């Protein structure tokens, strides 16, 4: 519907099935697919997928899909596939179901790479990542299709409930909406702030997003933007008061990415914005830890004018002045000297 939609923005090769309707079939195939495949939507929707199969297609690797679809796993093959034409092309496709329909199973994802010719080794392993990540992608993209159609349902059994006159379902629904609303902005900002889609991320945070949402990880729209090196939504992100400090799983706040991954201008914005210079990780990390131990000078001095500990020790005792020794940093090791 509206799914039938982003999903196109998505430009890579794939199929979506609903196991719930009888024989799994195709609800959506991508142009990628459509156009390897010689066929078009009018001809493969509503239909299951065997007929990709043909007389080289090898049994034993239909059997390891058809189980992971009945046990609801994922799996990753290479295999013989027919066009339409009856040409033959090696297909390696990776199958992925699409969980939360209430915590379960709703859809499987089936994403092919770009190929017609016997993949190997780690130019396979590569493309098995690559595909692996799209279809990470086309989860998210259809969550969200998902969310979106509850509350386009939600907001007319309200309409329906205001005719009745009945006020005290009215205000039910009206509660349940918010929490699914709230919800669908964080997923929304998350991604907005992943890809850097700086008017999204300006969009949503007017339509009163929570800028302090995290995902499963307490991963926050700052931890990506820094994470990423996005300026410009960093600063926004304050502005609409994220918190600066937002810890992981993994005791990473954002100053922490931005050190690892040695975005200067972002280190310092968080800093100027009252960044605590000297938050462990769960290995007792700090920044100054990790832009010594990987040799970014620059981060290094900016973090000492913000008050950087320099005697802080991780879990195995070395200081950031440690590490620069143990990295061969020498001229790290030396402007922590003269600060020691």
């Amino acid at each position: 519907g509206d799914l039938a939609t982003t999903l196109e923005r998505i430009e890579k090769n794939f199929v979506i099935t609903d196991p719930r309707l009888p024989d799994n079939p195709i609800i959506f195939a991508s142009d990628s697919f459509l156009q390897l495949t010689e066929y078009s939507r009018e001809e493969i929707l509503g239909r299951n997928a065997r007929f990709l199969q043909g007389p080289e297609t090898d049994r034993a690797t239909v059997r390891k899909i058809r189980d992971a679809i009945d046990n609801q796993t994922e799996v990753t093959v290479q295999l013989i596939n027919y066009t339409k034409s009856g040409k033959k092309f090696w297909n390696l496709f990776h199958l992925q179901p699409m969980r939360d329909q209430k915590g379960d199973v709703q859809y499987f994802i089936g994403v092919q790479l770009d190929g017609t010719e016997h993949v190997r080794g780690e130019l396979m392993e590569k493309g098995i990542k690559e595909i692996k990540q799209t279809a990470e992608e086309i989860a998210e993209a259809a969550l969200l299709a998902a969310l979106k159609q509850q509350i386009k349902e939600i907001e007319e059994k309200i309409k329906k409930a205001e005719d009745n006159g009945d006020e005290d379902k009215v205000k039910e629904l009206r509660e349940k909406l918010d929490k699914l609303r709230k919800a669908y902005l964080i997923l929304a900002l998350l991604e907005a702030a992943k890809k850097g889609q700086i008017e999204e991320v300006r969009r949503l945070l007017e339509l009163g997003a929570d800028a302090n949402g995290a995902d499963g990880t307490g991963t926050t729209p700052l931890h990506l933007a820094a994470y990423s090196g996005h300026l410009e939504i960093v600063e926004v992100l304050l502005k609409h008061g994220a918190d600066v400090d937002a810890s992981d799983v993994f005791g990473y706040t954002p100053l922490h990415l931005a050190a690892y991954w040695g975005h200067l201008e972002i280190v310092e914005v968080l800093l100027k914005n009252g960044a605590d210079v000297n938050a462990m990780d769960s290995d007792g990390m700090t920044p100054l830890h990790l832009a010594a131990k990987w040799g970014y000078l620059e981060i290094v001095e900016v973090l000492l004018k913000h008050g950087a500990d320099v005697n802080a020790q991780d879990k195995f005792g070395k200081t950031p002045f440690d590490l620069a020794i143990d990295n061969g940093n020498e001229d790290i090791a030396e402007v922590l000297q003269k600060a020691a």
